């Protein structure tokens, strides 16, 4: 069972052009993610999938592996499908190129889950959050069953707190592990009404009846999407030394 | 495949004491439901499950079948489990005793769905609603996949309207069809956190991985809960008797 980690690292960003190359305590952001990905046990290869020559050269400069992909992909999932054709593996793990504080252990929990159940098509992560945090539309909530399979993902606070003291909330952490057959069939899946309304791509999988198991980990570090988050992560990564 | 319809009809209610016995065009409410249930093709028997002798009596008075059940039942599904041990059937349909305007054709749609797929454990109904109606926590929303299987039921508006013009809402209609084996194994299922938080019994089934297929029908008639809507039903039911003359 061969697993590979793919890190989508597009150059562009509306608030932070050249995001993967931003310096964080002496190294470009993409290098931090790449180095942590290399510490994950059970992975055969780690690839940075980018759309810009500048990111590709930067990755090669530090000794990493990069693969050029199309600039017209709107989702990191479609970018992963392009890579699956070139890089053969049984399990593909998709890590965000803008989460330099990723814990290697969390990715191993995800991979273990896929290996423990060969019938599992997709796996992802989640962590507990307060009711106050669950009220925010920018935080994606997930509700799961006894086997930890996701019932639904939403920007609405679910479960609804009719009996507030009984509600427990989970935030979805956007890291995914996919079995190869899922990616081979991906392009044939139609967009779903819930996907379009919520603006959540993972709902395309659920619309088709593809199971997504969600493993719980401890609260994770923030991603870097705004210049404000960038300063926060820099300060956090600095004291972590 | 024998199917039976069970109508839970408990007397005691806070804002409407003796609700199933209320008069609508000269008949108790429970009688209107019973009479519509009899019009459903493919159903072998129709029963009223109650915990009160006044209701049992009222039912027998018009010639319907009543079965006394325990009053200590926490959930309406637990009441159906007790009936299941005594009344044999392959498929049990649970109709609400307070929706006199139920359309027989909708129950037939539900029954046909169960017969067309032998592996389906539970089926229920839903109809389209506007975004404004979906905002009320007293209305239960459901989101479904391509096979019409329910993904989740919630008092929260789902799907969340991030791109508002693309959202389409479905209201859950509380009529269920259960395969016998689901009811036999029901009492062993533990209550789930989403069920307790939302106060939605159907989430207990979803917690255990039991599939619930949800069939879409046209907007239903106003169920009787409040006296402002009771007069709407009285007027609507009366306008219906004059229309079918």
């Amino acid at each position: 069972s061969k697993a590979v980690i793919v890190i989508p690292a597009r150059y562009g960003s509306s608030r932070l052009p050249g995001k993967p190359l931003l310096d964080i305590v002496g190294k470009p952001m993409i290098q931090h993610v790449y180095e942590r990905a290399l510490q994950v046990a059970g992975v055969a290869e780690v690839w940075v999938a980018t759309d810009d020559p500048r990111v590709e050269q930067a990755v090669q400069a530090f000794g990493g592996k990069a693969i050029m992909t199309r600039n017209d992909h709107e989702s990191g999932t479609d970018r992963l499908v392009e890579v699956m054709h070139k890089v053969e593996a049984d399990i593909y793990i998709n890590l965000q190129g803008d989460e330099p504080m990723i814990r290697p252990r969390d990715v191993e929990t995800l991979l273990q889950g896929m290996r423990d159940d060969p019938a599992l098509p997709v796996a992802t992560l989640c962590h507990a959050i307060s009711a106050a945090e669950a009220a925010e539309p920018s935080t994606v909530k997930v509700v799961v069953n006894t086997r930890q399979d996701a019932l639904y993902f939403s920007r609405s606070p679910i479960p609804y707190p009719r009996n507030a003291e009984k509600a427990r909330y989970l935030k979805h952490v956007g890291i995914y592990a996919y079995r190869r057959d899922v990616l081979q069939n991906y392009s044939q899946l139609p967009e779903s009404m819930p996907e379009q309304a919520e603006s959540l791509e993972q709902l395309r999988l659920m619309n088709a009846g593809i199971n997504i198991r969600t493993f719980e980990v401890a609260a994770t570090g923030p991603g870097v999407d705004t210049p404000a988050c960038l300063e926060k992560v820099r300060a956090l990564m600095a004291q972590e030394l």
